[PDB]
């Protein structure tokens, strides 16, 4: 067919739209109905299109992704599991991005130099493991994973998996890009079929066009408020309608990115002329030309069925700001000043932060510079502190060149390194004390308790970068940029003009400094060294195989009340230092979860000593004494980040099962991957029948089967017992992971030894 390479770094890896077409056509002959766009790309990547059972929301699809991307806070454990498999080389194009371990303190170059000294052991491990197993390496300073992917790797029709829940960002260039845990990435790098529960499809029809202060970010802030954080679970969100051509390609990536906050499997836009334009401006005109020839397979079929349809008229959409502790609490910017006042949320904004993968594009930076130049023209600078994170080295070099970085410095901003930084709590924040109630506003995406600065009382609101800039200049939530007046230096009141800026550079992008390191695919004689006394890295010891017995008289480690995110189960911020060291990071296990017994975080009753203490310590005490334990959770357990450490840590400290009213998708898969039993109540009211003092027996593991519930005997201390049923979503592939002790143990059994 055409021999068009998948990226500039892999000249020999060709795009296979011929394969996609062939597979779409086998499947539509079977289904005889219109296919949505997500169905075309997902069913087009089936391992066996002729025999795969395809029912939305019910069957597990065996898929073949085109490539794997990893960022350095999850790559360490994905590669330590890959190193246990014993396989010599990755089977598909794979990259590591070093973006999560650079702490914001001094700004830009200074923080990057310091991170390279501090994290030398880890950057060394990842570069060497990358060279040995054939994984491309983007050096510290290169940029945030998802901006590097949109710029270099995402193309229409790709199926890409990434070990980061915001990998959906690539849906802005028409690909299916899905967040997974490190063990799922190992399947694909190992060459075995990846499984995904067949998604439902929510369609969002966009009408009208964006005007003025409304930006692409307001579309997904509104959609999150509508669907809530659990409304997208098990579905792909597919944007369509006449309003789509109104949105820039990075704008589409912003909307797909934050669909992670409603729990969606991913989000996608149809191939169109804005994407074509972006591909051509990023050196990939040949890929846009090939996608023009396969265009029919890159847009939805006429008359396809969505399981839910939502319509948003872009012309009536107004600026939004969401939070403070969930991203689906949505307020128009016009009313947040008055809701804050009523709810006792701090009105004064201490810090305004723009960037992150969600909103660090050239257009985002130009729109923020457009607000800032107006303030400068009246002799004002920011009242709040103001930070700017460029998404990649190319964007930093180009906004520097086109003058936007200097405008942002002149209003009072500090340009941080091209890294997550304050977004995952890598921020040496010193302006407030811990426990001090305060407000920050960001153009990020999640705003969960203590995530940006480890202070549980920081109230963080997420909005668009131009609204963060406008509010940073005013310094208060009681300021609506559309209606209110500022007072210049000269004494005149003035109003901010709605920002307008170019979506892409008129000239070409300036690539900035060299940061990609290609694997030697010759040599590969790298020894990966992990010192046995390292505090940051530790080789894995395999978990135990199942003993063949039912789980009786399980102790409840903690019955959690309410929202329990993976930042509650395994915090980030300072704990990122231990992401390659399982025993050391297990000391944060569940320290953020609220215990229903006393309403406290990190205080559970040790059943033997009758002392209340830290959750990690209690779990290690139970494990020392052979007491097997369980966690009882509420709705949407495991919401958020994909970090598989929230599943590896309970397995390591002797946990056996997590029984909840419902699970978020990626955490439930990670639990099964590590040999734990994620189970849900067949009747969610049974959560109220279990008290922290009860012992539980899970029976029926011997005839464990897809679709058959397990019986749980609740043993009350007074001698009463109650039997309840627990459902599970295991298929026979997954039951084999459980019986072997973990998916990696099963994979190693299949290696004939
Ligand atoms: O490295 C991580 O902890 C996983 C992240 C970053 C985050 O929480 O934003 C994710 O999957 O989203
Ligand atoms: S959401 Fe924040 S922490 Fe996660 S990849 Fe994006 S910039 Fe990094």
């Amino acid at each position: 067919r055409a021999k068009v390479a998948m990226s500039h770094f892999e000249p020999h890896e060709y795009i296979r739209y011929d394969l996609l077409e062939k597979n779409i056509d086998i499947v539509r002959k079977r289904l005889n109905r219109p296919l949505t766009l997500s169905e075309k790309i997902v069913y087009g990547h089936l391992d066996d299109p002729a025999n795969q059972e395809i029912e939305r929301g019910k069957t597990y699809l065996r898929l073949r992704p085109d490539r794997v991307a990893m960022q350095d806070a999850t790559a360490q454990m994905a590669m330590l599991q890959f190193i246990s498999s014993g396989l010599p080389k990755v089977a598909v194009p794979s990259t590591i991005h070093c973006d999560h371990l650079i702490e914001a303190q001094l700004g830009g170059e200074k923080d990057l130099r310091r991170a390279k000294d501090i994290n030398q052991e880890v950057y060394n491990f990842l570069a060497t493991a990358g060279a040995k197993y054939g994984v491309g390496f983007w050096r510290p300073g290169s940029g945030i994973i998802h901006q590097i992917i949109l710029e270099n790797y995402a193309y229409p029709g790709v199926l890409l998996i990434g070990t980061d829940s915001h990998t959906p960002n690539g849906g802005g260039l028409g690909g299916i890009c899905i967040g997974v845990g490190g063990a799922d990435a190992v399947d694909v790098m190992a060459g075995i079929p990846w499984e995904l529960k067949c998604p439902k499809v929510i369609g969002v029809k966009l009408t009208g066009s964006l005007s003025g202060w409304t930006s692409p970010k307001d579309v997904i802030l509104k959609v999150a408020g509508i669907l809530t954080v659990k409304g997208g679970t098990g579905a792909i969100v597919e944007y369509h309608g006449p309003g789509v051509d109104s949105i820039s390609c990075t704008g589409m990536a912003t909307i797909c990115n934050m669909g992670a906050e409603i729990g969606a499997t991913t989000s996608v836009f149809p191939y169109n002329h804005r994407m074509k334009k972006y591909l051509s401006k990023t050196g990939r005109a040949d890929i846009a030309n090939l996608a023009d020839e396969f265009k029919d397979h890159l847009v939805p079929d006429s008359g396809c069925h969505y399981d839910q349809l939502i319509e948003i008229n872009l012309s009536e959409l107004k600026p939004h700001i969401n939070g403070p502790f969930t991203p689906d609490l949505a307020h128009p910017v016009a009313e947040v000043g008055s809701v804050a006042e009523k709810e006792g949320w701090p009105l004064d904004i201490r810090v305004g932060l723009i960037g992150s993968c969600t909103n660090s594009s050239y257009e985002d930076m130009g729109r923020s510079a457009a607000v800032a130049k107006q303030a400068l023209a009246h002799g004002l600078k920011c009242k709040s502190q103001f930070t700017i994170t460029p998404g990649s080295e190319q964007i930093r070099a180009t906004i520097e060149r086109d003058g936007y970085a200097q405008v942002l410095r002149d209003v009072g901003g500090i340009v941080l390194a091209n890294a997550c930084g304050p977004c995952i709590g890598q921020w040496d924040r010193k302006d407030i004390k811990k426990g001090e109630k305060n407000t920050i506003v960001t153009s990020y995406n999640r705003n969960f308790t203590g995530r940006n600065d480890a202070n549980p009382e920081t109230h963080a609101f997420v909005t668009s970068p131009e609204i963060v800039t406008a509010l940073a200049i005013a310094g208060t939530l009681k300021f609506n940029p559309e209606t209110d007046f500022l007072t210049g230096k000269d004494g005149k009141k003035f109003k901010l003009e709605a920002p307008d800026a170019d979506e892409l550079p008129r000239a070409e992008f300036d690539p900035g400094q060299d940061t990609y390191q290609h694997p030697p695919k010759d040599s590969s004689g790298q020894r990966v060294d992990v010192s046995p006394t390292s505090q940051r890295l530790q080789l894995l010891e395999p978990f135990d195989k199942w003993d063949g017995k039912d789980l009786e008289d399980l102790q409840i480690l903690i019955k959690v009340k309410g929202k329990c995110t993976t930042d509650h189960i395994s915090a980030a911020g300072p704990w990122l230092k231990f992401r390659g060291h399982l025993d050391n990071i297990s000391n944060n296990l569940l320290i953020g979860a609220i215990n229903s017994e006393n309403r406290k975080a990190n205080s559970v009753r040790n059943a033997v000593t009758q002392e209340f203490g830290p959750v990690p310590d209690t779990a290690r005490y139970y494990k020392q004494h052979g007491i097997r334990w369980v966690v009882i959770g509420d709705e949407n357990y495991g919401e958020g980040s994909s970090r598989e450490h929230s599943a590896l840590e309970p397995r390591f400290l002797g946990g056996r099962a997590i029984i909840t009213k419902s699970f978020a998708r990626i955490h439930e898969t990670n639990l099964k991957k590590q040999g734990l039993l994620p189970l849900t109540f067949a009747d969610p009211a049974d959560y109220n029948k279990i008290h922290p003092v009860d012992k539980l027996t899970i029976q029926g593991l011997k005839d464990f089967a897809p679709g058959k519930p397990l019986t749980c005997i609740i043993k009350h201390p007074n001698g009463t017992q109650e039997t309840i049923l627990l459902n599970h979503t295991f298929n026979e592939t997954q039951i084999e992971w459980f019986r072997a002790g973990s998916a990696l143990n099963r994979m190693k059994e299949l290696q004939q030894k």
